[PDB]
């Protein structure tokens, strides 16, 4: 149908039809009376999968004999969504895939529907990793992704009378069609035990084992014939584990345990021994595989040569004192030569300066569980704050300060300390944020070590999300410039040259359209719930979090209602305001903030003298998958964090890319997209870090708001008074508390520019023309944030490698 | 090679090399530089498999069509053992694909050692279910094997320091080929709550739910083209199951332990609710697939017509109750018709008259698992005990003797009693047996209901107990007779026409000859012990219980080892004393008598003085897949049960159409296997039924034996001094003891007759004529033993069903 979607040639076409039909038969066991639609699902999958293992096995293969150096990406999350469609994307499938299945008498959108997310990661930090694969096998790089094959990733959000409900994500249950046991490289990982004092070393005796199992996915370059691996630890009891009889195998459970569920936790730390364990086992078997693929290319010289480890985050943070574990005490090389390799080896990226979400782990845990790693990290310590000690002689609360031990009434280990201290290159996500890391929490840092602090600006894959997610957009853009944007995202600002193209603002504007007609039907079709499309599609999609400000978007969604309710026969642009994403289990306030929502939503959606003006939707288990169905339906799109706390974003980049406008603070990457696109071409409000830095020093006081504000007074005493719970007045007491007392994330202080500059968004929408003449404007401008920009700076700047675009042999 | 492993056509072996080549490469991800022994398994066993998957989905389609009645056999256990070269044997597929693998340059018999048994079986309870699939299939019969798929099967055997050590048998490790699971037909299965009367009935509520997952393996029928079903269900938690988080998510495993291992105990009942959760998981699973089935084909006046439920001894007599429950509580069936419907569908099998074998189940267990199945037990109980009181008026104790109830410390349920007045046929597995079964243990139900008592002689697979174990036994038979017999035994006869041929009296010698070289190799190769290939192999393979008496097997070992050093120069017949077989994790006995046995060889295997002329040796870890070495390499087959204890046995049975001679009690199926080959033909010793009887009444005193028989006297005195156990003397003290003073299975009564026998089977083994012309009217007179015919009369006299040897279309 349309051209980026490739080629359906009559011999492929015949061809994906037969070999459909074979796995039908020979795979699933069925024949076209009894198959279900989730039968000819796994038969697609199948045929589909058979045109990757030629280019998978080649891959690997050639590696192998061109032995360029290795970069191995350590992540305790990878949230890939689901593999079908991106697969066919990458491969030029997709249209062949459509006729063929189209012959079949089957709807190919259909079938996609039925695949199961890959939920293994929580937010930004495990999309990260994932757009980072993409990117990495397109620009040809031996690169490998390692973590943990959880059984259950991030939870199924269910919305039972306003509240969140949480369900297992049973994700394998049908199995999972893309994944490769590999129990033939399966590995020991050893927990607790003590330490030995010999004459030749130190031993760690006494252990017990726990079997790593690795499953691999393959991850496909875009059109370039490049096949990488990513792979995902499994844990296994040995079987002499615990050996009355029947208990013993029972018990089998409690080391499986390990790789059973992902901590649904985002921007959080929580110091359980459960997680502690996922961390070591995640770290021990990769590092093993890591020099077992080395040593089959003694002379660990060359080891950082052809040996990258790239840390995302802190949380493989004990891949450092595993590396000097293994050289040191199984290797037996000298302590500093084993320091250079592993500083050589690692770089270390950072994610956020929050104080809850930095991982500090206490050493009476590390002391039971890792004892031999504690010593390694003492002796890491005294080392490092010798040569503290030499060039500031006589500062002695910058020792105190730089120390990965930090004393108090539990002694703890700073795993982002430790980090620095054994890496070459530290790096943020977004400019303000590494401008942040050096002149604040790693400031000390920093002044020791200049050339070790670096920014990455984070990106997104335009695979996933734009020709994947958004097939109308690519293809008008494709018609005027061309398909090499789709892996030269940068080729976009020829757009700027269409500006005043009234054809191209027509089609822009119909994509859009079309976009947010299929995305109202969907939810009719699957959630029942009403919508005008005409309305302006107000969207604030990620985490719930007090850092995120929902809250905010909660109180300019009441003005209006206020407003309207005021004056109910003047005219209003109508909106469909959307927010959704999950809270931690265990978070009180994101929970409250989500009920919140959903009883504003009662209150308006009822209302008969809103009418269609204004609706309040929360959309109910976000998810990559939802991600790219709301996403490409957005007109403005919510990044409205308080300035300092966002460290990047990176949901702001796929708005971007697919025609919504943004209003937002000046946090994280939005202050580089509206250099980008131009100030004028963003909708820019609210404090900026320096102000927040004066009200801190003020100190904060939100009554100040609440006396001068009598629209955001109002709102307040409805909260109070039972306006939006009626059967339950006091309901959002604890809401109201926080706001007036200790609000952390200064909603108030926001609240007036935050009104006033959706007001001019308002006024923009009634001009559709420049509306549109905007929206394209930022497309334009959106190709520095793609992750093929980002992970070349990754690759010329940390790794020491070369990017390559050039095929491998089909 | 040889004729009866069929064709290896041209045009067969190049698309089995081609289609091997494909699972390699598509399904393995491998290519013939990286690929392991393993890798080449299962492209083999992939490639074999594509094979029965159209007889799979035609058979299926067929008994859809034409609606015969359907046959379901419930088992808790299934000992399948290997499944390859089964398969092969089956399609007629194993001439090609050894031709297609050499070839390719591999040794298939090389590659069938990878292949794990599934071993979810104990011993022969187990393996007549496995058996009896095969003959049912042969047979073209609709039948359905139903059980529970363990994770965990018999745990595998090791020998410590003459002890054995129990571990996990982790059969799906590497995953299972020969399975398809079928998440589509996921059923829920109740436990626990509460039951509640109301006006339309009782309700059974609050009940915690797990779910039955089911994963379908075929069972392919001798060159018929018939490919049956066994499903084997598995357990899984609801995804709502008890929804910290995390913690919730963790115990998940509770409920998903119901099918996590097999109970590893042999003729014992052990009253743990995790079995009795099992044996309610597989019967209510199978139950709603059962009538799910029969309502796809309202009125069940014609259930019983299409449908034979068999239980497999009382594991599965829930099915009683559970379809009374489904029939009255959901179908709203009044009682006696929904009794009707169920006896007419329900037979059961009994398997032992062992009292410590019976299950009994505790009332407070079943009133807290299972509230609303005890109640509908004491209403079956009350009607059935009115049945008792009008037939035998007055009669007081046989009401208490024949209630399914039992008072006294604990109150139980009798699950036997419980068949039978639910079943309409009653069956015991050996002549002898059912006789017992109507004189002794059940003589009060036989009395009110003779019609229900029947026998059916178990029997053995001539597929895997012959044509796959001893090709070179069934080639030179098939020479002679042709190959009918293979599905016809009984022809099997036609080779005493053959006793005085020298041609083949020298074949028969010969195959065996060829037997004992290829296991006294495969010991030196995996085990590294040496054996004279040249002596009589003397072998005594089956579970360890003190009725099988391995005991006295060894007080005949010490007899020959005391006879050579008392008269060192004169001659004996060499003789290889094999003993194998697993123990119950917590039978103590049964562990002590391997640890006696390992200590005699440890004694007799490196006296110089015996030299090669008697070795005694353990079998570790006697499974199916050993089984079908050793038997085509036995010489004399030890089934030496105390008379009136081994139901049936039917190891007997596959040493007998091995060429072994038999030297055994009178009891079980051996009474019928002498009659067959005549008792001429047969090493009988020992007391009979009638002689434990006499000595039961008037008290087995031991001591009595021990006084008159002083070559007896000095085995013991050698036993008790510590003279196998020179370290720790008093290590067989509690042997020593149970014979003294507490044997249940008069050890000492048949020893004189035993070894009196022995020195008549020596004396036979000096003349090599004469011992094969014995062994050739074994083999000629073993055709009784076919599954083949005990399937054909459950078929026509239990379920009403007619057999067929008809070929299904290609
Ligand atoms: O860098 C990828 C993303 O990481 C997010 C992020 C940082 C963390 O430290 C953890 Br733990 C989870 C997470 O999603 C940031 O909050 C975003 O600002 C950023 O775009
Ligand atoms: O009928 C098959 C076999 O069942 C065996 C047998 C009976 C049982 O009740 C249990 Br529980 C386990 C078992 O293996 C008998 O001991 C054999 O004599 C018989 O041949």
């Amino acid at each position: 149908q349309i051209s980026v979607r490739g080629l359906a040639g009559v011999e492929n076409v015949t061809e994906l039809k037969k070999n459909f039909n074979r796995h039908l038969h020979f795979t699933l066991v069925k024949d076209r009376n009894v198959a279900t639609p989730r039968d000819y699902y796994f038969a697609l999958a199948h045929t589909v999968r058979d045109h990757l293992v030629g280019r998978w096995i080649r891959t690997q293969q050639h590696y192998y004999e061109k032995d360029p150096k290795r970069i191995y990406y350590l992540s305790l999350e990878f949230y890939m969504g689901r593999t079908l469609q991106n697969t066919m994307v990458n491969l030029a499938l997709e249209n062949a895939c459509d006729e063929a299945t189209y012959q079949l008498g089957l709807d190919m959108e259909e079938l996609e529907e039925i695949e199961e997310d890959a939920g293994l990661g929580n937010g930004g930090l495990g999309r990260l990793a994932a757009c980072f694969l993409d990117s990495m096998a397109t620009l040809g790089l031996a690169a490998y992704g390692y973590g943990i094959r959880y059984e259950f990733g991030i939870f199924n959000q269910k919305i039972c009378g306003g509240w969140q409900m949480e369900e297992a994500d049973d994700w394998l249950r049908y199995g999972n069609p893309w994944e490769k046991a590999r129990p033939e490289f399966t590995l020991p990982v050893h927990f607790y035990g003590r330490v030995e004092h010999t004459s030749q070393g130190a031993k760690w005796v006494d252990t017990q084992v726990v079997l790593a199992m690795p499953y691999d996915t393959p991850v496909p370059g875009y059109r370039n014939n490049v096949v990488n691996t990513m792979r995902l630890w499994s844990a296994k009891a040995p079987n002499d584990f615990n050996l009355g009889y029947i208990q013993a195998v029972l018990d089998r459970n409690l080391a499986e345990n390990i790789s059973r569920v992902l901590y649904p936790n985002d921007n959080f730390f929580e110091g359980k021994e459960l997680r502690l364990k996922q961390e070591y086992f995640v770290v021990a078997a990769t590092l093993q595989d890591i020099i077992r693929r080395f040593k089959s290319s003694t002379n660990f010289d060359a080891f950082p040569d052809k040996v990258a480890i790239q840390l995302n985050d802190t949380h493989p943070s004990l891949a450092i004192p595993e590396l000097m574990r293994v050289l040191v005490d199984l290797e037996r090389l000298d302590w500093d030569k084993a320091w250079e390799v592993t500083v050589k080896t690692c770089a270390y990226t950072n994610h956020t300066v929050l104080p809850e979400a930095l991982e500090r782990w206490p050493v009476h845990l590390l002391e039971t569980l890792l004892p031999r790693h504690l010593q390694i990290i003492y002796e890491i310590n005294q080392r490092f704050l010798n040569r503290v000690a030499a060039a500031f002689p006589g500062d002695v609360d910058r020792l105190r300060r730089m120390s990965l031990v930090e004393e108090g009434a539990v002694k703890r280990i700073n795993m982002a300390h430790l980090c620095i201290a054994g890496s070459h290159a530290v790096n943020g996500v977004a400019r303000i944020h590494s401008e942040i890391l050096k002149k604040t929490i790693f400031k000390d840092f920093y002044e020791l070590e200049p050339h070790k602090f670096q920014n990455k600006t984070n990106g997104i894959t335009p695979r996933r999300w734009l020709v994947l997610c958004n097939p109308g957009l690519a293809e008008i853009i494709a018609e005027r410039i061309g398909e090499e944007y789709i892996s030269d995202l940068d080729q976009l600002r020829k757009l700027l040259s269409y500006v005043d193209d009234e054809a191209f603002i027509r089609d822009v504007a119909k994509v859009k359209q079309e976009n947010k007609l299929k995305f109202a039907a969907y939810l009719e079709r699957e959630y029942k719930v009403h919508i005008n499309p005409n309305s302006l599609f107000d969207v604030q999609v990620k985490r719930i979090h007090e850092y995120k400000r929902q809250l905010l978007n909660c109180l300019h969604v009441i003005t209006l209602y206020n407003r309207i309710k005021k004056e109910p026969n003047k005219f209003v642009v109508p909106r469909t305001v959307m927010i959704g994403g999950k809270a931690a289990p265990g978070y009180h306030m994101a929970k409250m903030i989500i009920k919140l929502i959903t009883a504003i939503g009662d209150v308006v959606n009822h209302d008969p003298v809103v009418g269609d003006r204004l609706r309040v939707i929360f959309l109910e288990n976000y998810r990559v998958s939802l991600a790219e169905k709301v996403i490409p339906a957005a007109d403005l799109s919510e990044q409205i964090s308080t300035a300092g706390t966002e460290a990047s974003g990176t949901g702001n980049m796929k708005f971007m890319l697919n025609g919504a406008l943004t209003i937002g603070t000046m946090d994280g990457a939005n202050v580089e997209m509206a250099e980008e696109a131009g100030e004028e071409n963003f909708f820019i409000f609210g404090m900026r870090v320096e102000d927040v830095d004066r009200l801190d020093q003020r100190g904060y006081n939100a009554q100040e708001y609440y006396d001068r504000i009598p629209e955001l007074r109002q709102i307040i005493e409805q909260l109070s008074s039972g306006f939006f719970s009626p059967k339950q007045p006091d309901l959002f007491k604890d809401i109201v508390n926080m706001l007036m007392h200790h609000d952390r994330f200064k909603v108030f202080a926001d609240y007036e520019e935050y009104v006033k500059c959706q007001e001019r968004v308002s006024a923009l929408y009634k001009n559709p023309r420049e509306w549109t003449r905007m929206v394209i404007r930022n497309i334009a401008t959106s190709g520095k944030f793609s992750s093929d920009r980002t992970i070349a700076q990754y690759a010329r700047e940390i790794w020491g490698v070369e990017p390559s675009r050039q095929r491998l042999p089909a």
